[PDB]
């Protein structure tokens, strides 16, 4: 019969081999019961151990010495014997029966602690011993004659902290020794075959790796007579410690990503734009490898205005996209084959039966015109993105039209699992616990649909947009998005070893269009940055650029509290066009400010701060 305990466990290393949490180990006395050992078997023990241990500080309560007086059964026999006028009840009694002022030599009420403490232990339990810190002789003493204080031995416990920095929040937290196994999913791992008493990652990534993390488990089994009382506990083999971690992500990166996050609320804050701006999120990649660079993110508390920081932000909160998605809309009239190459329509602005036009933000003062899909994209035209709905749907738009809606469900589905192609309301395959996986709800209406077709309708994870556009600058080819590089041993002091396994990228599935489609969205979004129409969007993305951006900017308005219309600027894009070596993505919502948004400058300046960390540029 043998006892388990969770071994040494493994550590997390930034990109750099900074390390993230804290291991400090301390060696100490385990000690074991037994409905046999017993008052006496216990006294007997407490003065054998203080022959090698130390403690000055015996601030006993009387309440114990009383118990302790009374071990002697005789003794408690006596007392009783003179009390006048239920076990447990009438020990209460007797308990408080002696007064308990009478002596005990120093050192006696040394082992009177100890007893207390030994005492303390549950039957069958295995509890430890608030000593005095053990060098090395004192302990692998008692590493050898254990079997002679029947039951003591001596183990190494240890405390795990989260040190503080940007990715604390990430590493999430393991259940604390005196915790154990938290019920709840408790059960499903004593059939993985866990120990009881084991200490495992309750969230993040101390649970998504636990795998390998968990440090291979500490062991001792017990003998004894055919009668039960205990004989001596034993080592069949001590703990090692666990595999550790390499992140995709480099602290000092992600730390200047955030102050260029706190420099652009502020101003926003400031210049009064952030009032009602719950706030800010931006999520970086490498679009090929899926591995993370960064994921940032600034909560901001509208009661007290405070500003807190939240990099969970990116996977566990979903806002309303707006135009950063019209790509995946298009895509899915490739697909459905209701757009021909680079289709060209009029943009015009959208009327149904008796109910408010719909239009693009230059529709009115344009009057209607044609506009390719490169266009489309470039000036941001929701009408071609509403045309394009209609499409699905089956029918071609008229002015006034009614629409007969027997083809919607399947409309919305249509369009739906392409948006699900490239991440949009799907699960990114991130390597965490949980990822939220938008606000798709099944319950929806007509206006519903068309409003879905320009990113104001479903809502989504930032995370989940910047897989979108990674996808994008994938050729159409969506990865897996990964927060760790690798699995590294251990050294000799016990620090960051060396390369177990090199975690490699996976693919999720390919988005089923043509190359020249996939390449007149690369035009598009190269246009919306370089182009030279008085509509285009983005030229905010090239304006003082260290490398030729492609991407999207976004807007969806509407409410906002005791408002007021606003709205989001959220944006989208990759880089450098030619080569792309990252992808990224911001959400900035219920902005106030309305007129120029700082969502596509924001991201410029984070592709910016990378590739001044790390050269994308060099044929
Ligand atoms: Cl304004
Ligand atoms: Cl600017």
């Amino acid at each position: 019969t043998k006892i388990t305990s969770s071994s040494a466990r493994g550590e997390i290393y930034d990109a750099s081999g900074k390390p993230l949490v804290e291991n400090t180990l301390k060696q100490v006395v385990s000690f074991t019961r037994s409905n046999k050992m017993t008052a006496t078997d216990l006294k007997e023990t407490a003065k054998k151990l203080l022959t090698y241990v130390s403690i000055s500080s015996p601030n006993l309560t009387e309440r114990q010495l009383a118990d302790y007086y009374l071990a002697d059964p005789e003794i408690y026999k006596k007392i009783v014997e003179a009390l006048p006028s239920e076990s447990e009840l009438y020990n209460n009694a007797v308990d408080s029966v002696q007064t308990s002022q009478l002596n005990y030599t120093e050192d006696e009420k040394k082992e009177i602690y100890l007893f207390s403490q030994l005492n303390a232990v549950g039957n069958f339990a295995t509890g430890t011993i608030a000593t005095d810190p053990l060098n090395d002789s004192q302990v692998a003493v008692i590493a050898s004659i254990s079997k002679e204080m029947p039951g003591i031995s001596i183990s190494t416990s240890w405390d795990r902290k989260v040190l503080e920095t940007s990715l604390s929040s990430i590493v999430g937290s393991v259940s604390s020794e005196k915790a154990g196994l938290p019920a709840e999913e408790a059960e499903a791992y004593l059939k993985k075959g866990y120990s009881l008493n084991d200490r495992v990652g309750t969230s993040y990534l101390e649970k998504q790796y636990e795998e390998t993390l968990q440090g291979k488990r500490s062991v001792k089994e017990i003998h004894l007579d055919k009668y039960g009382n205990m004989e001596s506990v034993d080592t069949i083999e001590e703990g090692s410690k666990g595999n550790n971690i390499k992140l995709t992500i480099d602290l000092a990166f992600q730390d200047s990503v955030d102050a260029l996050l706190k420099s652009y609320f502020n101003s926003e804050l400031e210049n009064g734009g952030a009032k009602y701006s719950e706030g800010v999120y931006a999520v970086a990649l490498n679009p090929k490898t899926g591995a993370v660079l960064s994921m940032s993110g600034i909560k901001h508390d509208l009661k007290t205005g405070e500003l807190t920081p939240d990099s969970l932000g990116t996977v566990t909160n979903v806002f309303v996209p707006g135009s950063v998605v019209k790509a995946a809309t298009i895509s899915s009239g490739w697909e459905n084959g209701v757009l021909s190459g680079n289709q060209t329509l009029t943009d015009q602005s959208i009327v149904f039966q008796g109910s408010a036009p719909i239009n693009s933000w230059y529709t009115q003062a344009y009057g209607s015109f044609p506009i390719t899909a490169v266009q489309a994209l470039e000036y941001s035209s929701n009408t071609y993105m509403v045309q394009t709905a209609l499409g699905l749907m089956g029918q071609t738009y008229q002015p006034n039209m009614f629409v007969g809606t027997s083809n919607l469900e399947s409309a919305m589905e249509k369009l739906r699992s392409t948006f699900g192609e490239y991440g949009l309301g799907t699960a990114t395959g991130i390597d965490l616990p949980d990822e939220s996986t938008g606000f798709v709800p099944k319950e929806y209406s007509f206006a519903n649909y068309i409003t879905n077709a320009f990113g104001q309708f479903d809502n989504y994870t930032p995370m989940q947009l910047a897989q979108y556009v990674a996808t994008i600058a994938n050729n159409g080819v969506r990865v897996a998005p990964r927060i760790v590089e690798g699995i590294y041993g251990n050294n000799d002091k016990g620090g960051l070893g060396d390369l177990i396994q090199q975690l490699q990228p996976t693919e999720m599935n390919k988005v089923n269009i043509s190359d020249s489609d996939m390449s007149i969205l690369h035009q598009g979004f190269y246009q919306v940055a370089h182009g030279t129409s008085g509509l285009t969007t983005g030229r905010a993305f090239s304006n003082g650029a260290l490398v030729s951006i492609s991407g999207k900017t976004g807007t969806a308005e509407s409410y906002v509290a005791d408002g007021q219309q606003a709205t989001n600027t959220n944006a989208v894009a990759y880089a450098p066009s030619d080569n792309p070596q990252i992808a990224v993505a911001v959400v900035f919502p219920h902005n106030t400010n309305l007129t120029n948004g700082v969502g596509p400058s924001i991201a410029r300046d984070i592709i910016n701060l990378y590739q001044k960390y790390h050269p994308m540029n060099h044929h």
